């Protein structure tokens, strides 16, 4: 499913997201829309290191999920990659949050550094009433 801005602003605000680690909802409204426009099936396979991001949060198999067919892969969040494919992001939640719990923090996604960093994120959070 593709979530509605306001829609996944409240959705993540529910999750308990708005400041998880000193990240403000806004930051991950940012994130979300950076690495799959708001949908829970976008994925990209990665042919170098033959890994794959899944979902709405494009999370890497290599080190957070497990798919089976990454080479030498571990699987952090302990979920199989197929929970983040869900309409419901509730285990992509749990997942993002053990992501940021890891030293980078919000920084583990690089199109977060891109588009997000030192930016004016306001605008993914207007009119949402979060």
């Amino acid at each position: 499913k593709s979530f509605e801005r306001c829609e996944l602003a409240r959705t993540l605000k529910r999750l308990g997201m708005d400041g998880y680690r000193g990240i403000s909802l806004a930051n991950w409204m940012c994130l979300a829309k950076w690495e799959s426009g708001y949908n829970t099936r976008a994925t990209n396979y990665n042919a170098g290191d033959r890994s794959t991001d899944y979902g709405i949060f494009q999370i890497n198999s290599r080190y957070w999920c497990n798919d089976g067919k990454t080479p030498g892969a571990v699987n952090a969040c302990h979920l199989s990659c197929s929970a983040l494919l869900q309409d419901n992001i509730a285990d992509a939640v749990a997942c993002a949050k053990r992501v940021v719990r890891d030293p980078q923090g919000i920084r583990a996604w690089v199109a977060w550094r891109n588009r997000c960093q030192n930016r004016d994120v306001r605008q993914y959070v207007q009119g949402c009433g979060v």
